[PDB]
């Protein structure tokens, strides 16, 4: 079921650490950043 809340599996790219952290701040959505 689609919705605002979602989850990530990024390997801690500096760009994704910027953009998706902004989405976490902007939309309260889950973020978790692996040192993959």
């Amino acid at each position: 079921g689609s919705g605002q809340v979602r989850t990530i599996w990024v390997g801690g790219t500096p760009e994704e650490l910027k953009k998706l952290k902004e989405e976490a701040k902007k939309a309260n959505i889950r973020v978790t950043f692996w040192g993959d």
